[PDB]
This record gives C-alpha cells, sequence and structure tokens, in this order.
C-alpha cells in the first residue's frame, strides 16, 4: 500500500481508512507518459484527530485487561484523501491474504471510510471477502442495502431521518418555497431525493434542484449561482460535504449574494472549509444538523502527546507537525514546538461527534472479538452452537458477532446494530453565529431532533436563540406568493407550482372569510356578500312598514278619513229629522257611510308586512266596499231619476261571487321576490288569477260608468240640492284617481306599489265622501 | 478467477464480462459456517450470444491480416451474473499483474459490463490501474464522470437522451399525469431523475415515484402495486432492467391490473423476462426504446457452429448446451442436437443491438492497438511525439489511443468517443404487439428518436402502427382532470398538483372563450357576458326610439295635435270677421295657437335618441311655450276682468332669462347610465342644475296658479261664451295631468320617463287647446 501509513503489530489487525487530506491534486492526466500516483494536497486536521481516536481506542483496549485479555490489537491505517482510488489501493492492501486465496498480515475488520462513495467502493471489495467494515461517517441510505453490502455496519445514523428533519424544520417556520443543492455523489443525491419526497408529502414546493462537486467547472458553478440568483426562494437545502460545497460558496461570496437561509446537512454544518468568517456575509445564520456529542476521557491528553519522533507507529505525525508549525524536519523545526500554541481543528474542538463514532467503531469490533473469546462451547452463534477460536479467528466470524453485537458504552448507552447495520441516534440543531470576542464562527445549539419520538413530535427548536442571516431576529419570508386575504381567493398561474398563486377578489355575492381560500364560498339564499366579501350579511327585507314615516302618514290619513266618515254619520244620526236628511234616503246614507268606512279599512289592509290572508283581503275588500257605495249612489240617482236595497244587494252579491270564486280557485299569496335586486328581498303579494283582478276592476268600473252616465243625463236637475251634479263629480274623481296611478300599479314593485294603491284608495274615497256629504254639511253648517 | 470461463491464449489479452446468468441464488447465509461461493441460477442465452459476439469479433480480427498483422488476440471472459461480487472477482483476476506491482497474463483492456452498478464497481478497480474498459450496455450518466472513472468508455449511448425522449413522447400524446418506477440502482435512479427534470420543465405532473429491485420484499412490492392501484395516472414511466422489474410485473399480473400504458427504457423494452404472452394482458402495448441495430455478417453461422466438444476455449458452451436441450453430459445427450430445433433467444433474434455494441467494443480496442502498431515515430500521441512499442504495450497507452480513436465501421459509420467516453446514437421506438400466428410478443417499430436533431424535432412517431394496451386504436387519457370548457376557468384543489384542477364557471359579466382558461377575462365597458360565458356581446342601448311602435304612437299623437292647432288657426284666420272671433283677442288667439304649436314641437323633442343639445332643448322649450300660452290666457282674462303684449312678454322674458342662465351655467347633457342594469345601457339626460328645473316648474306653476285664481274669481261671468269657466277647466286640466304623473317623473328612468314626459305634455296641451277653442269651433260648427 501507500508508504505513508500508521501501523502497529498485533495478534488481531484492524484496518483503518481516514481522510488525512481533503482531496488530491486536481489535474487531468495527460497520459503522455506513465501516470504516476496522484498527490494529496490539503491537510485535514480533523481527519488526523479521527485517526488518533482510532489509535487511542486501540491502545486503551490493549492497556485494559478487562477487554480482550492476553490479546494485542494492531492496526494498519491508510489515508484515503476522500478519494476512491486511494481507498481502493488501501483496501487491496487489506485483502492481500484473501486475494492470494481467491485467484502481509490478515485484516480482521476495517474502520472507515468517511465519504459514502468511498465507503461503497471499499465495501464492494470487503464484502467480497466477508471482511466486516464499520464506518464512522458514511451515512448514505444506499449502504443499508444488505444484498449489495454484506459486511457493512455504521456507528453513524442513516441519512433518511436527516432529510425528514430538514422537511420538518421547513414546515416549522411556515416555508413552502425552497431550493435544493446536493453533492453529485452517493451522499448528496439519496439525501436530496428523500428530502424531495418528504417535502412533496408536506406541500412544500422546490424551486430549483442543482448538483455540485469539488470538480465542478467554472461554467457549472456559474450556472448554479445564476439559478440561485434568479430564484425568489431564500431557503436553500444543501445536502453536501465541505469539499463538494466549497467552490459554490466561494463563488457566491465573490458575487456577495446575501439573505439566503442555508439548511445544512451534517456533513458540512460543522465544516471548517465553509464556516469561515470571511464567508459569514453569505453563510451566516446557517441552520444545520450535528451528531450527538460523546465523551472520551483522556483523549485530549493523548492528542497533546503527539510528536514526530515519539509517534513511530503513526507515520502521519510527520506531516501533521510540518503543517501545524509550518516547519520542515520553510524553516527547520527542532521538534520542541507546543501543540497548544497553534489554532487548528486538531485540539481546538468543542464536541467529539465523528471522533466518538471512530471510538465506538473500534470498541464495537473489540466487543465482538470479546464475545468470540468468551464463547461458552455449547452456546455459540455458529453451526451446532459451536464457537470460534480467538487464536485462529476469521473475518466472517467477527462479522457474524457484529451483527449480533449489543454492548454498553463508557457513557452507559446500549450500542447495537440492526439488520441494516445502522446505529440510530439523535440530532442536534445548530446555528452559525459570529463570535464577538474572536470573530470566528460559533455553532450554537438551537434545538434537537429526537428520532425516538413519534412523527410530528421529533423536532424541537428554540427560536429565541436563532439569529437569521447571523444578525436578524425576524423569521425570514420564503413563500412564493403572499397569502390571499379574506375577501379574496387563489387563482392559478399557468406553468407554475401550486405554491405560486395570484389573489383574485371574490365575485359579488360570494364571501371568503378565510385567509388563503382556494375558492370563494357562495352565500345562502337570504344573504348577500359584505362590502369587501370578507363575510356576508342578511338581505334587507323591503315592504311598507307601519313604523315607517311614510306608512305613518298613510295610516294617519286613513284614520282621518274614518274620523270624517264617523263625523258625517253622527251628524246624520243626531239630526236626521231635519228636512235635508229626510230628502235623501236615510237608510241608503247610512249604508253609504258604512261602505266608506269599509273602504278606508280596506285601504288600511295594504299597509303592513304582506301575509297570505292579507293579500287575500286587500283587493276583495276594496272592491266589495266600493261596489256597495257606488250602488247606493246609483239607487239614490234612480230615485232622483225596498227595490233600492234589492239593487245594491244584487251588485254587491255579484262582486262577492267574483271574490269567492277566485279566492277558492287561486288565492293570492305573499311571495318574497329576490329577482328585482340582489341585495334586497321585496316582500310582496301574488294575485294568483290576473283575469280575476280584471273582472274585479271591470265590474267596479262598469257600475261606475253606469252611475256616471245616469247622473250625467240628469246633472242639471235641481233635486236634493243638485245632488246629481255632485254625484257626477264624485264618480269623475274616482275615474281621475284610478287613471292617474296607472303606470305605478305594476312594474314598480316593493313599498311603492302598495303606497300608490293605498293613496289611490284614499283619494277616491275622500273624493266620493266629499262630493256626497260636504254640501249637505255646509247646508247644516 | 472462477473455473467456468472462456480463455484463449494470445499476445494481447482482452478481458470480458458478460451476464451468462440473470442473477444469483437466494442463499442469504446466517454466517453459521464459512460462506461458500454464491451460485448463479437462471441461464441467460442473450448474454451468451453477447459473449459469442466478443469471441467472434476477436476471431475475425485474428483471421484478417489487415488488422493487427502478426499479432494474435487472446481473451479471458468471465460470467458476472449481473452481480457486483462476481464481476469483482473477475476484475481482481484481471489486475493480478498490476496488484503484484501495486502492493497470470496481463489484461490490456476489458469489455463489459452490462449493468451500470456492476460497471461502476469494475471501473473503480480498473481505472485504479488505468486499464481501459469499454462497456457495451452500461448507459448511466454517472459513468460519464471522468474524474471518478478515468478509463471508462462506451459503445452504448448515454441515458440522458432517453429520459428526454420519454418526456417528449409523453408531451406528444398530450399527457400530464404520469407515474414513475425506477430500479434502485445506478441505472434506474439517474435516469428517472433526468426524466423528472425534463418532465417538470414540460409541466408534466408525476403522481408517484417508486423504486424496485429483484430483491424487493413482498411488502415493498405490495406497496408499489397498491400505489399504482390508488393512482388515476395510466402512463407509467419505468426505467429499469428486466430482472429488476420482473417481481413487480409478476405481482401486477397476479392481480390482473390492466389499462396501464408502460413507457419502457431500453434495458427492458426488449426483455424476454417481461415480454411473455402470459403477461400480455398487463404489459401489452408497451412503448419502449431500442438501440440502433447493426449487421455482423457471418455472425449467425458462427452462433450455429457452437458445440460443447468443439468449443474448447469457450467453457460456457457446456451449460449452454445443457440448458438448450435440457440434457446432461435429466437425460444424457450425445451432442448431435441441432441448435435450430430449439426456441431460445440465442438464435431467435431479429436485430443485433447489444451484440453489435460488443462487436464495436472489440473493434475499438483493436483499432486503438492498430493505431499503436502503425505509429510513425515522430507523430505519436505520447511525450515528444514518441510511439508505444506494440510488442511491449501497456494498458494506459491503449487507453490514450482509445480517447483519440476515430475509425470506420463495417457499415461505413464513424466510431469515435468524446471526452466523456460516450458513443452517441439514435433510438428506435417500438411497441409490444401480439403475434397472431405464434402468440409471442412482437416488437413493432413505431418511430424513432434522432438525437442529431435540434430540440423539438428529434421525436418521430407514426401512431397508426401503435396498438394501445395491445389492441386499442384510441390514444388513452392520462390527464388528472378533464379540460375546462369555454365559459369556465380553472380552480385550485388544495394539496394537489397544478395538473389536478376543478372547473369553475365564469362569473356573471366575464367570459372565457378558451379551453383551459386560467382566469376569466372581464368584458369591456360596453359589453356583457352571454349565458354560456363563452364570449360576450355588446350591451343593448335603451332609449325612446322613433321606429319603436310606442314612439310611433307618441309621434302620431303629437302630429295630430299640430294638425288640430293648425285647423283651429286656419278657421280663425279665414273667418276672423265673424263676431265670435272679434270678441276674443285675435292677436292673442294667434299667439296662443303659435304657443300650442311650440308646445307640441317641444313634446317632439323628448322622443328620440338623447343628445347634448336635445337634452338642452327639451325642458326649456316646453317651459317657454307653456308660459307663452298661460300668459296669453292670463291677459285675455285680465281683459275679461298693447299692455297685454307687455304682460305676456314680461312673463316669457322671465322664462327665457332663467333658461339662458341655467344653460350658460350648467347645460344638460346626455349620459349613458350603466348602474341601472348590468346588461342594458340606458341613454338618458342629465339636468345639470336641479334647482334650475325646480325654479322653471315653479315659475310655470305660479303663473298657472295666478291664472287659475283670476279665472276662478270670474268663473260665473257670461262673457265670451263663459270663456272664464273653460279657462279654469284648462288650467285645472294642466294641474291634474302634471300631478298624475309625479311618481313617474324620476326614478323610473329609460324610455319610461321620456314616454311619461311626452304623454304629460300632450295631455296638457290637448286639454288647453280643447278648453280654449272647442267652444268657439262648436259655435262656428
Ligand atoms: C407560507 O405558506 C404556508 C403554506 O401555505 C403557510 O402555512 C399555512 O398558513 C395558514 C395561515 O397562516 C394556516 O392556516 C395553515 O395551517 C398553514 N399551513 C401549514 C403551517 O402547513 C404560511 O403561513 C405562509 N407564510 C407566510 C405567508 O408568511
Ligand atoms: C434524544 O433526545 C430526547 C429529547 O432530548 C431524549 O429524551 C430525553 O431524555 C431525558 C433523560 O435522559 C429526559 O429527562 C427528557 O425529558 C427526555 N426528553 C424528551 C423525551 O423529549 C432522548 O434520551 C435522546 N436519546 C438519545 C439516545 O440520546
Ligand atoms: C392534457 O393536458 C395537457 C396540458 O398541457 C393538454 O395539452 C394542452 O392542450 C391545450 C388545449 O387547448 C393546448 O392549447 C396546449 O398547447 C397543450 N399543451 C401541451 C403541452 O400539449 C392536453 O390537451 C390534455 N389532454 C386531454 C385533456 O385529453
Ligand atoms: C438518425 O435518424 C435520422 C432520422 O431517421 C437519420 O437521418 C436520415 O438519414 C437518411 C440517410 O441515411 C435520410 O435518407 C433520411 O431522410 C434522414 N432522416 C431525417 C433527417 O429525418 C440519421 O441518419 C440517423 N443517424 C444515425 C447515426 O443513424
Ligand atoms: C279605465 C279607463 C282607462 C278605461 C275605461 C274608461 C271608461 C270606463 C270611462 C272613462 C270616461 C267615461 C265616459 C266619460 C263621459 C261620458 C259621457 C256621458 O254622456 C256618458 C258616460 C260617459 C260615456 C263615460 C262612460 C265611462 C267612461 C268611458
Ligand atoms: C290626481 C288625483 C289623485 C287628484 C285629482 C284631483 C281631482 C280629482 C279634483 C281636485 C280638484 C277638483 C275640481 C275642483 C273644481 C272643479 C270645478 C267645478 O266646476 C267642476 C268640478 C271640478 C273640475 C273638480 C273636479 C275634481 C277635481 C279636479
Ligand atoms: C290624496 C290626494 C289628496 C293627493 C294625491 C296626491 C298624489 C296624486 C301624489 C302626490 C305625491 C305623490 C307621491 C310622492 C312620493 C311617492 C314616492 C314614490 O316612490 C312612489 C310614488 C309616491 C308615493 C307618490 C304617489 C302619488 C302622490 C301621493
Ligand atoms: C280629490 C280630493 C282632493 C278631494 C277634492 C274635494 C273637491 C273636489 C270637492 C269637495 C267639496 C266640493 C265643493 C263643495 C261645494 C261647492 C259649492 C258649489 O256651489 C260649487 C261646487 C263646490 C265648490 C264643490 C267643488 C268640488 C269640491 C271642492
Ligand atoms: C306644485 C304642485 C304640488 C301642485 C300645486 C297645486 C297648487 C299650486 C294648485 C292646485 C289647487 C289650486 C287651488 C284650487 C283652489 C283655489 C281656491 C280659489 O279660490 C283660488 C285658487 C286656489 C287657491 C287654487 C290655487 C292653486 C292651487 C293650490
Ligand atoms: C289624468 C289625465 C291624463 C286625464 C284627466 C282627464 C281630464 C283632463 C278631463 C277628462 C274629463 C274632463 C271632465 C269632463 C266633465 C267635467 C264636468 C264639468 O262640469 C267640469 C269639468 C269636468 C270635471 C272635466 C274636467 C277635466 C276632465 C276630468
Ligand atoms: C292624453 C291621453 C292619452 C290620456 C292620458 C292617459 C294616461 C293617463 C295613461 C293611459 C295609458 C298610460 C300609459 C300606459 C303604458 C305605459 C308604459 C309604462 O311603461 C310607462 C307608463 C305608460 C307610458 C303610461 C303613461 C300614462 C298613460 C298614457
Ligand atoms: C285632456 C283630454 C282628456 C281632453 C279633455 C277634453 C274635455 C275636458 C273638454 C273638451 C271639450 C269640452 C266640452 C266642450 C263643450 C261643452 C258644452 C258646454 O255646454 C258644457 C261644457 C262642454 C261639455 C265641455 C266640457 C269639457 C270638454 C269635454
Ligand atoms: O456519508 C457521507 O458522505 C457523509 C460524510 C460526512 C458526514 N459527516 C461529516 C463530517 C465531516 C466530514 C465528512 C462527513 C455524514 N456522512
Ligand atoms: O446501464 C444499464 O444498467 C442498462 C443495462 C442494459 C441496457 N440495455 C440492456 C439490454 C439487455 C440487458 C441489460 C441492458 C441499457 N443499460
Ligand atoms: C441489549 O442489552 C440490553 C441489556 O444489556 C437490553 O435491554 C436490550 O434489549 C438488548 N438489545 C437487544 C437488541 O436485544
Ligand atoms: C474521423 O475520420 C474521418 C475520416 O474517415 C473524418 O471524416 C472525420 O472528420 C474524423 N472525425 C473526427 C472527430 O476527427
Ligand atoms: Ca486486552
Ligand atoms: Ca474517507
Ligand atoms: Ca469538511
Ligand atoms: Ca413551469
Ligand atoms: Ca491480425
Ligand atoms: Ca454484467
Ligand atoms: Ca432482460
Ligand atoms: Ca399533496
Amino acid at each position: 500500500g501507500p508508504d505513508q501509513r500508521a501501523q502497529k503489530k498485533g495478534d488481531i489487525i484492524l484496518g483503518g481508512l481516514f481522510p488525512i487530506h481533503f482531496g488530491v491534486a486536481a489535474k487531468d492526466q495527460d497520459l503522455k507518459s506513465r501516470p504516476e500516483s496522484v498527490e494529496c494536497i490539503r491537510y485535514n486536521f480533523r481527519g488526523f484527530r479521527w485517526l488518533q481516536a482510532m489509535i487511542f481506542a486501540i491502545e486503551e483496549i490493549n492497556s485494559s485487561p478487562a477487554l480482550l485479555p492476553n490479546l494485542t490489537l494492531g492496526y494498519r491505517i491508510f489515508d484515503t484523501c476522500n478519494t476512491v482510488s486511494k481507498a481502493l489501493e488501501a483496501t487491496l492492501s487489506f485483502v492481500a491474504q484473501n486475494k492470494i486465496d481467491s485467484l502481509i498480515p490478515s485484516t480482521i475488520a476495517v474502520v472507515g471510510a468517511t465519504g459514502s462513495g468511498v465507503s461503497t467502493a471499499v465495501a464492494n471489495l470487503l464484502g467480497l471477502f466477508y471482511i466486516p467494515q464499520v464506518s464512522y461517517a458514511s451515512s448514505s441510505r444506499l449502504l443499508s442495502n444488505k444484498n449489495q453490502f454484506k459486511s457493512f455496519l455504521r456507528t453513524i445514523p442513516n441519512d433518511e431521518h436527516q432529510a425528514t428533519a430538514m422537511a420538518d424544520i421547513i414546515e416549522y417556520f411556515r416555508w413552502n418555497w425552497v431550493g435544493t443543492i446536493a453533492a453529485d455523489d452517493d451522499y448528496g443525491r439519496p439525501g436530496i431525493e428523500k428530502f424531495r419526497e418528504e417535502a412533496e408529502e408536506r406541500d412544500i414546493c422546490i424551486d430549483f434542484s442543482e448538483l455540485i462537486s469539488q470538480y465542478s467547472d467554472e461554467e457549472e458553478i456559474q450556472h448554479v449561482v445564476e439559478v440561485i440568483q434568479n430564484s425568489t426562494a431564500k431557503v436553500i437545502v444543501v445536502f453536501s460535504s465541505g469539499p463538494d460545497l466549497e467552490p459554490l460558496i466561494k463563488e457566491i461570496v465573490r458575487r456577495n449574494i446575501t439573505g439566503k437561509i442555508w439548511l445544512a446537512s451534517e456533513a458540512w454544518a460543522s465544516s471548517s472549509l465553509i464556516a469561515m468568517p470571511q464567508y459569514f456575509h453569505v453563510v451566516g445564520g446557517t441552520i444545520g444538523f450535528a451528531l450527538k456529542a460523546g465523551q472520551i476521557p483522556g483523549f485530549r491528553e493523548f492528542l497533546k502527546k503527539v510528536h514526530p519522533r515519539k509517534s513511530v507507529h503513526n507515520g502521519f505525525a510527520k506531516e501533521f507537525w510540518e503543517e501545524t508549525f509550518n516547519c520542515h524536519l520553510r524553516p527547520l523545526c527542532t521538534g520542541d514546538e507546543n501543540i497548544s500554541s497553534v489554532e487548528t481543528p486538531y485540539i481546538d474542538y468543542t464536541h467529539l461527534r465523528i471522533s466518538y463514532n471512530v471510538y465506538l467503531a473500534v470498541y464495537s469490533i473489540a466487543h465482538a472479538l470479546q464475545d468470540i473469546y468468551t464463547c461458552l462451547p455449547g452456546r455459540g452463534l455458529f453451526t451446532n452452537g459451536s464457537c470460534a477460536d480467538i487464536k485462529k479467528v476469521e473475518a466472517w466470524q467477527v462479522l457474524k458477532h457484529l451483527r449480533h453485537l449489543n454492548f454498553t458504552n463508557n457513557m452507559g448507552e446500549q450500542v447495537t446494530f440492526d439488520e441494516c447495520g445502522d446505529l440510530v441516534g439523535n440530532y442536534s440543531i445548530i446555528n452559525w453565529h459570529l463570535s464577538p470576542e474572536d470573530g470566528s464562527i460559533v455553532f450554537k445549539e438551537v434545538g434537537y431532533y429526537n428520532v425516538y419520538a413519534k412523527k410530528g413530535e421529533r423536532l424541537f427548536i428554540n427560536e429565541e436563540k436563532i439569529l437569521w442571516s447571523g444578525f436578524s431576529r425576524e423569521v425570514p419570508f420564503s413563500n412564493c406568493s403572499r397569502d390571499c386575504l379574506a375577501g379574496t381567493r387563489k387563482g392559478i398561474i399557468e406553468g407554475e407550482p401550486t405554491c405560486c398563486f395570484e389573489c383574485v377578489e371574490c365575485p359579488d355575492g360570494e364571501y371568503s372569510d378565510e385567509t388563503d381560500a382556494s375558492a370563494c364560498n357562495k352565500c345562502p339564499d337570504d344573504f348577500w356578500s359584505n362590502e369587501n366579501h370578507t363575510s356576508c350579511i342578511a338581505k334587507e327585507i323591503e315592504f311598507l312598514s307601519w313604523t315607517e314615516p311614510f306608512g305613518i302618514a298613510l295610516t294617519l290619513f286613513a284614520v282621518l278619513g274614518i274620523f270624517l266618515t264617523a263625523f258625517v254619520l253622527g251628524v246624520f244620526i243626531k239630526f236626521r229629522n231635519t228636512p235635508i236628511v229626510k230628502a235623501t234616503n236615510r237608510e241608503l246614507s247610512y249604508l253609504l257611510l258604512f261602505s266608506l268606512l269599509c273602504c278606508f279599512s280596506s285601504s288600511l289592509f295594504f299597509i303592513g308586512e304582506p301575509q297570505d290572508w292579507t293579500c287575500r283581503l286587500r283587493q276583495p275588500a276594496f272592491g266589495i266596499s266600493f261596489v256597495l257605495c257606488i250602488s247606493c249612489i246609483l239607487v239614490k240617482t234612480n230615485r232622483v231619476l225596498n227595490l233600492q236595497f234589492l239593487l245594491v244587494f244584487l251588485c254587491t252579491f255579484m262582486q262577492i261571487v267574483i271574490c269567492v270564486i277566485w279566492l277558492y280557485t287561486a288565492p293570492p299569496s305573499s311571495y318574497r321576490n329576490q329577482e328585482l335586486e340582489d341585495e334586497i328581498i321585496f316582500i310582496t303579494c301574488h294575485e294568483g288569477s290576473l283575469m280575476a283582478l280584471g273582472f274585479l276592476i271591470g265590474y267596479t268600473c262598469l257600475l261606475a260608468a253606469i252611475c256616471f252616465f245616469f247622473a250625467f243625463k240628469s246633472r242639471k236637475l235641481p233635486e236634493n240640492f243638485n245632488e246629481a251634479k255632485f254625484i257626477t263629480f264624485s264618480m269623475l274623481i274616482f275615474f281621475i284617481v284610478w287613471i292617474s296611478f296607472i303606470p305605478a300599479y305594476a312594474s314598480t314593485y316593493g313599498k311603492f306599489v302598495s303606497a300608490v294603491e293605498v293613496i289611490a284608495i284614499l283619494a277616491a274615497s275622500f273624493g266620493l265622501l266629499a262630493c256626497i256629504f260636504f254640501n249637505k254639511i255646509y247646508i247644516i253648517l
């Protein structure tokens, strides 16, 4: 394998894969000459701390007599540089003894790798030989496939819960308009696809989806940046590692794009490549996920005990020293430098999260080996309950014991893998703040995600600790469209997602009292829409009311007419013996005055709220009363020109025959017209039989015409103080009144028609009463 | 490597990876004993034909002295069983000489593999050693990444064009409501993601997205089947291979789900696992993609020459013979069996598509080796133009020459790889029909996809050759909602994609003349929507027209009044010497008759379409004329009770002053009311100054009342044939006819108000003319 390595000799050997470098020298191999090994460039102190965690765990296990007594653990650890090719060279180094036996110490298990693509490439080769591989950082769901990867286990949780938690965080702050950026690898794509599913189930619309890489060209990065600029969405879900996101962040910083809310996956939410003060105007206020911190007592002292000369087994200490103090062993360095003097991620960490995963992977392998070592002969997991010989143990036996592993931590937590080889765990939710004292980016814990909880209760966030964009205390707005107010409704914008809608006000008569209403609700039959359609109010009912001032005036005039009729009748009764009262027919005068009273009472019927019987008794009453009065006048004229009572009764009987017939066949009824005006319901009467009203008015007018003619023939005659002329005047007044109001008798419905009717009745009755009796009263004085 | 193999010795050795079996035995070991090599189970005749294509191409290259003279090509071909593990054992066999030199013949290049995941796993290891690998079937876009895969090339096109073509096919048949099923591997997921991007670009909504595998459990297959059943989408885009889709198709056949329109990716559009007659009630009428067929002359004879004993280099011939004739060497078989007698995919093919790809991969390697062999010393591709020694050639040199390869086919087509190592090519579009003679599934070509064309013109389909669901000539319906007709618009269904909309009819006064109208267009100011709301028509304009029968009657009465006035005037003029004409003032009689003519002419003004000047000259004309006539009557009464002309001129001067004043300050103007009724515009007049009309009517009525009183004081006087009584009658007629029509003078606008106005004017004028002149005419007779 590669010359630079960390090796210790032992009975049982653990392989190790760590990213001591962030990547390799990015250059296209010309193939002009023999291609030499690609060089790793940028030093990764956090990865070196992870390697030190593996070495520390192995040394701790060796020193403890409790775990694996009389057996020494060795390691062979190589640098992957986050690259598949280096990892595969190291893995070929791991499987040499198996390759010899398929077509150098034996490797019983491997710790690593970090990246999911690297782990997948390694796991193909390792599961070929059934060598167990416990990864500390690779969290792709693709590695949960136990058909493809027979010997892969994880001390890190799967990525599915992280994508679901990202969706839950988006839902918590009431966002539905977000963007997605993913690394174009086995980490980014599966996570972003799970997020897309969990967002579409939550009615969250994703504006854009882009893929990036550390090897993305200038044109591709420009395209992604310009896609971000053209978007209105300010919440961008980025599911990537640090190296894969660094070119995009650098370009966005160079363009000074601000105001975006970055939701970070665990792989970069704590990355020193991205969390730099000079990027804070772009990436400040990032909300991201972190793993559960763990404690390794004595680990920091072990880290501080590093030295090029003293660490002979660890061959990566030389470059660590050279890159720490910027020395060579560029000024020469003695080796007396102090680790505590330099600001690097090596010692200057707050929580051990992936380091604890490395520690747990080593201890899981150690506990599987201990379970092999302490196997009682008849209680084994193998054929017939047999147990493996720890002196001649094979990798598949360790894998079998790992699939059944269940051991207690140093922290008192049960570590066990499921069928998919996954270790479930909580998430912490962190926010990127700026340190006032130091100016560096500080990761403040603002919440957690409890994967052990039932759906809907897993997410907890304390928003008072969140500073949006690094400085703001107001939750930002990340919806495509503003909500549609009450009084409006949503309308579709063609070619755009459901989240993007236009606001269209409700039509007349339809109310929408809910903000963001899909459609405008219609109002019931008797209601009409509010002014702004934010509610609707009952329709106003319209008729001729008693309390109304106009109705009051009409009722006042009706009662005045009744008073005048009663006054005339009383004058006639008290002074009937006078020759003037004797000259005219006293009985017929009484009957005429009673008829006038009935006519005024019938005029009172039209006023008021219509009812079925009221509409039944308005026209018949007036018709009968007026025919009665006209008949009394007619018989008085016939006297002027016993039997008189016969004629008046005949005419009134005819009229009541019409009235009874058309009340029996088709009675008038009150109906509430809603077609005249939308806002107002006009409560009016329905005739039932129009030809019946025709017969009513025709008979009344025919008797009127007969009396008119008979009085006209003898108008000059001076009998009863020329009563014939006054009778003609009264009849002609009746005709004037009922001719005058012809246009208003129909069409103009509502209170106007009833008002015109009662006014016509009052005018006709007053004219008749005056022309008949005012001259006689004047004579009496 | 594996014992079962195809090896031939030679100077330059080609590796080979083929799926001689469809998969591996379902032996999931509990790891109780040492795990033995997993065995492959279902024989794959098409894969054996592909292997034979490789061997045949090598044999022609060896036999032909034109290509690679004096150099013999050897092969080492292993079976992958579509499995990463077997392919990696074979690839470790390929890289043994490099592994010895990194920590058995040398392999200069490898042909394979079929699956994209298998090819990816192989390519990691091969590009580690810079060994070129030319795949014949793996089409994942992930393999185009030349950072991850340094030595991978393809004789098969990429999958991006096929996903775009799937989207174009969906667009062509006007579908927006489709489902997606993908294999959960490096083939299915990238293809389905590209399809999702191209579909969302085209506003196609995807109802469901499911992932399947040959190892999918019963519960997962049940979930996918029930998701398909709950969906209304009938077009399902499936981007998978045969083995990965077989369990789902079997389950769907068991439930007998029909009516689905399967869009097939190339990997299964020609698969014998899926294209089975017993599945045709489910998968009949499938529309899928095929590669471009190629011709290999003499290949079929070579296939027919297969024999267990004769084919000593090909070790897969034994199992091919045993599976073909169901014998062993289960009855014993001599070996005299005839290949042509058995119906297998081996000989019974129609087109060579992947076989031609295998042939082209072998010839691409051969032409790269020829370019190395014929390199002129100063024109090489290596350092300083140097050339590689073909006797001591290395794999990286062959890879370098492959990246620059450009050679002519046996069919006269240029084969060259781009920077990504891709070989672009056309697609054919095929439909799954049932054979009437045989009952097997027949792949009929129904179109093509020309990737060399510009976007929008790549797809060609002849729908006449397509039988939907295998038997139907009608394009099926795959939209979420029916289109919204003209007179309707679209409305949002909450929680659902844009493709799923409700149809809501347009509001009153709004029209949508387009199907699938997003919103209802409002109509212009003078238009209103029809009952269907499919368009809107001009509003009816309403006034009192001359042509109208009622207007005709009014004009007839006006002209009759003018005729009567002219008749009276002529009688007076011709017979002025008679004592009755001399008794009344002849000059004042002429002036009064002229005033009556002016009044009738003013009554003519109200009739007709209103205009600014017409509304200016309706009321003033009547007012002035009526003041003329009233003043003439008044001075004639004053005679009854020079200066007469002075008094009439004074009154008419007051009238003309008021008219001039209110015409100068605020003239009446024609206005088009739209607030009375939505459907109808009412063209009427606007007074301008209401108090001006009040003063006008007040002055007219005041002069009228003065004349009334003066005539009442001398009503009994017998002068001029009791003319004072008739003057009182005329003035009373004026008052009553103007009182009678009071309610109609306002509110009831439109033609009704003008009609009532002209009727009032005619009634007043007729009454005045009659009461003045009819007595004198009767005396004259
Ligand atoms: C952004 O859009 C979302 C989804 O439409 C809004 O969330 C809904 O808001 C309404 C009214 O506040 C609630 O009745 C719903 O229950 C919410 N749905 C959820 C939370 O899933 C959110 O209010 C919008 N934010 C804005 C407009 O600032
Ligand atoms: C995951 O997080 C939850 C919530 O923080 C943890 O549940 C808490 O457990 C402590 C005891 O250690 C209780 O005092 C709290 O009341 C619990 N909070 C809840 C239930 O909301 C849970 O223990 C965590 N799991 C792991 C493995 O760390
Ligand atoms: C299914 O829905 C699609 C939506 O695109 C319809 O296609 C549109 O149809 C309208 C008809 O007025 C055309 O104007 C558009 O140009 C079409 N667009 C596309 C992209 O094709 C399609 O007609 C619908 N099919 C039905 C209802 O059977
Ligand atoms: C891809 O398909 C197109 C269309 O079928 C091919 O273009 C045709 O080329 C032939 C000549 O070989 C012409 O006769 C046709 O008229 C062309 N059809 C067109 C332009 O629509 C094209 O040659 C094919 N390319 C390959 C590499 O097969
Ligand atoms: C209701 C109106 C519109 C239509 C019916 C009008 C009829 C009934 C009225 C209106 C005018 C009335 C006429 C007025 C004048 C006279 C002349 C007199 O010597 C006999 C009666 C007679 C002939 C009246 C008969 C009835 C009459 C014709
Ligand atoms: C329009 C309706 C409601 C009211 C009409 C009022 C009518 C009916 C009343 C009011 C004034 C009355 C007139 C007063 C004076 C006279 C003069 C006399 O020699 C004949 C009767 C006559 C002509 C009366 C006829 C009827 C009359 C015109
Ligand atoms: C009864 C006698 C003494 C007088 C008759 C006067 C008559 C002819 C006139 C004078 C005032 C007029 C009213 C004035 C106001 C209105 C309100 C309108 O929306 C309906 C018509 C109505 C109700 C009119 C009816 C007819 C009316 C009452
Ligand atoms: C229609 C409504 C307004 C009622 C109108 C009442 C009018 C028309 C009636 C009631 C009293 C009547 C008057 C009663 C007394 C006389 C005196 C007589 O020598 C001439 C007729 C004359 C002057 C009558 C004219 C008409 C008259 C005024
Ligand atoms: C403007 C609208 C409301 C019409 C107004 C009607 C007025 C102006 C009319 C109608 C009835 C008329 C009155 C009828 C009766 C008489 C009594 C007589 O001895 C003098 C004239 C006099 C007093 C008239 C004056 C004018 C008069 C009051
Ligand atoms: C409502 C309008 C349009 C028409 C009204 C009809 C008027 C104008 C006409 C028609 C019949 C006429 C009446 C006919 C008979 C008489 C009796 C006489 O001794 C006094 C005049 C008097 C009372 C007339 C008054 C005016 C009169 C009522
Ligand atoms: C002068 C002569 C004609 C007598 C006058 C008769 C008057 C009082 C009556 C008889 C018939 C009536 C008309 C009948 C029809 C209508 C149509 C209606 O939508 C408006 C009112 C209107 C236009 C009426 C106006 C008044 C009217 C003309
Ligand atoms: C305005 C519409 C209704 C026309 C009204 C015409 C009426 C009111 C006028 C026109 C002609 C007039 C008649 C002309 C002649 C005479 C004869 C005289 O000895 C008595 C009056 C009497 C009978 C008049 C009564 C009223 C009268 C009928
Ligand atoms: O699976 C993967 O690729 C990522 C790699 C990764 C995770 N967390 C990290 C922290 C630092 C560096 C790398 C990582 C989570 N899993
Ligand atoms: O990349 C892949 O996985 C698929 C495999 C494949 C294709 N076409 C085929 C025909 C038969 C068998 C397998 C295949 C296209 N590429
Ligand atoms: C692991 O052991 C603990 C007790 O030591 C037990 O509670 C737990 O159920 C065990 N886990 C499994 C998966 O059996
Ligand atoms: C390949 O060679 C042919 C000559 O047969 C030439 O026409 C063609 O342009 C060449 N292709 C490239 C990409 O140079
Ligand atoms: Ca120990
Ligand atoms: Ca790594
Ligand atoms: Ca990082
Ligand atoms: Ca769009
Ligand atoms: Ca040759
Ligand atoms: Ca294969
Ligand atoms: Ca197949
Ligand atoms: Ca939904």
